[PDB]
């Protein structure tokens, strides 16, 4: 079983390949998950150099496995019953009256260490639009992720709205559309109708002279019972 290996305090790493309008980069991210508080502490760094794009429109990017989900709602997580072996998850971020990035990510345990794989591709972004143009706002606003089965591939499906805050007071929206299915043929949780209850801080590590982020998020499941 996959949940039994999140009952204590996993270290998980996150390595991404970037490309977005042509800009190349790479982001290599260290850090900690507590599933029974759904409590998540990471801290990502631009290796190639300084982030072409906004640290907030990739915090989603950035293991969902984590997630709080309560005793009555065990038999609906998706996530960690796929485990060890994982998942592969894909999305689709369309950025409104702007471009969208392309993510395919495959989330699996190396050895004790949930390791989370990226591959992202941004296209048709504006040169002076809020991404591009690094409009954004260094914050990140509560939301809920809604997911629905997905039988046919034998995965899960999930839909929702990210509203980032632009300088001027605005709101700038990134759609997310989202599939994920399992990399083992082992047997996983088809769940019901339910959301993930997102809550997450960003900050700066005062002595880092690269260009980072360092992320505090909280998820937990709802909408049963």
């Amino acid at each position: 079983k996959g949940e039994e290996l999140f009952t204590g305090v996993v270290p998980i790493l996150v390595e991404l390949d970037g490309d977005v309008n042509g800009h190349k980069f790479s982001v290599s991210g260290e850090g900690e998950g507590d599933a029974t508080y759904g409590k998540l502490t990471l801290k990502f760094i631009c290796t190639t150099g300084k982030l072409p794009v906004p640290w907030p429109t990739l915090v989603t990017t950035f293991v969902q496995c984590f997630s709080r989900y309560p005793d009555h709602m065990k038999q609906h997580d998706f996530f960690k019953s796929a485990m060890p072996e994982g998942y592969v998850q894909e999305r689709t971020i369309s950025f409104k009256d702007d471009g969208n990035y392309k993510t395919r990510a495959e989330v699996k345990f190396e050895g004790d260490t949930l390791v989370n794989r990226i591959e992202l591709k941004g296209i048709d972004f504006k040169e002076d639009g809020n991404i591009l143009g690094h409009k954004l706002e260094y914050n990140y606003n509560s939301h809920n992720v809604y997911i629905t089965a997905d039988k046919q591939k034998n995965g899960i499906k999930a839909n929702f709205k990210i509203r980032h805050n632009i300088e001027d007071g605005s709101v700038q929206l990134a759609d997310h559309y989202q599939q994920n299915t399992p990399i083992g043929d082992g047997p996983v949780l088809l769940p019901d109708n339910h959301y993930l209850s997102t809550q997450s801080a960003l900050s700066k590590d005062p002595n880092e002279k690269r260009d980072h982020m360092v992320l505090l998020a909280f998820v937990t499941a709802a909408g049963i019972t």
